[PDB]
């Protein structure tokens, strides 16, 4: 059930997607602002996903599988990004610590997939 899926990291970040047509970053879910972003581990099938919800109103702005082999790119010390088939995601972290802790947890997840 639900309890077999566990959060293994959370951080504060503004979630963005790249508008491939207009060549600009846009807020995930339509409104710019900070979200609480988790990496969840489904222990039964050993899969991971990233889920983020806006802090002010809990809107779900990202719910993204993390497949085996995903390339997680640290573009700057506070902006990280990865590819999904439908769009590129970016996380603008609220602090360097948020970014580094999230990235480490992501790299650990990628190495156990
Ligand atoms: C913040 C947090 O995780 N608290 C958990 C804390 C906790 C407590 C006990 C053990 C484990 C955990 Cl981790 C929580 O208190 N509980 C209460 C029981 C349930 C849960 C426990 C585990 C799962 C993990 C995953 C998350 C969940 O349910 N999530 C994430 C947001 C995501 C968003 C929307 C909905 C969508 C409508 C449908 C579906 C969709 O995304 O398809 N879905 C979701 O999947 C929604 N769980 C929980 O919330
Ligand atoms: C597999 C996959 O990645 N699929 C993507 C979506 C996708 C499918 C096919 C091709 C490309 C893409 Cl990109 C996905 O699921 N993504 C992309 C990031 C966001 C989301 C992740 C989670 C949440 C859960 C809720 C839902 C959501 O956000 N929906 C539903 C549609 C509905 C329409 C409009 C907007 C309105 C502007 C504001 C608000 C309003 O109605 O108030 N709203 C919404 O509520 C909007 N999510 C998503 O779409
Ligand atoms: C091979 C591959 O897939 N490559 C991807 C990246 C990637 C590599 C490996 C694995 C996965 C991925 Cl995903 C790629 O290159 N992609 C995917 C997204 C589009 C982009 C393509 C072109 C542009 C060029 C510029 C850069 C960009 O977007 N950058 C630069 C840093 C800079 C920092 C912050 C944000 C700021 C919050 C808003 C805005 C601002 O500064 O105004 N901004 C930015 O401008 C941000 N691009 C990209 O990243």
């Amino acid at each position: 059930g639900s309890m077999s899926e566990q959060s293994i990291c959370q951080a504060r970040a503004a979630v963005m997607v790249y508008d491939d047509a207009n060549k600009k970053w846009v807020p995930a879910g339509g409104s710019t602002g900070f979200s609480r972003v988790h990496i969840y581990h489904h222990t039964g099938n050993n899969t991971f996903r990233v889920v983020g919800r806006k802090i002010q109103d809990h809107q779900v702005v990202i719910n993204c599988a993390i497949p085996k082999g995903l390339k997680y790119n640290q573009a700057t010390q506070t902006f990280h990004q990865w590819r999904d088939a439908r769009q590129v995601y970016g996380l603008n972290f609220g602090s360097k610590e948020d970014a580094n802790v999230f990235a480490s947890a992501m790299m650990h997840a990628l190495e156990v997939l």
